């Protein structure tokens, strides 16, 4: 698991990450393709 | 144990997390159903 | 210690965690019982 | 091996809401060696207050 | 992977960080060259 | 291995927290070395 996982996760259910944002991040290594993929079957914004 | 079992009791005893989110990260194998039920098992929202 | 001791200790220091919340967290199994024995010898909401 | 929990009591002795009251419980405990805190209250209090 | 490289990121992320203390923290041994050229590669400032 | 608290300290001189007068305490208690203190002093006080 990347060490980012729950990071990118938290931004996500807090609705700061977008798409574009996890696209960055699986592009410099920080996140696997699979972990952005999970990240985005939650609901965007969940915390709010 | 899952890596990410502390943020999401920290979630539901704050009252962000709902049943329907932790579902969502049982689907994601973020949690597992028997972490799951043992978060619902504290008071939602204790935190206030 | 048991990974959430010291977040259950903090809780408590600041004043938000209960003894009924230590105890569910005995239950489930994310405390020991001498842990939160332990952590009850400190002054509640000593953080202010 | 580091009590995992020097760097929480340091943080509450540099930001003044611990004394040694706090430090003495924490040893008592087993949740900081003595030396630890002997360690910490070499810093000044409430610095970052 | 440098211990620090996810609180430059998170820093570089919230806006505090700049191009200069990416290269100081790269001269100092706390980040490699393709960890800074890898965290300005985000969007500066996209965390409030 | 950089010491447990070097982000710490690096953290609380890029906030304008620590000066050089706790750094020297932090090397004196064993908790950052000589060398991570001029490491730290080398980036800018209080650049957040």
């Amino acid at each position: 698991e990347s060490l980012l996982y729950g990071y990118f996760l938290d931004s996500w259910l807090d609705g700061t990450a977008s798409e574009e944002l996890l696209r960055v991040a699986v592009n410099a290594g920080d996140l696997t393709q699979e972990e952005a993929d999970k990240i985005m079957s939650y609901p965007w914004g969940a915390w709010n």
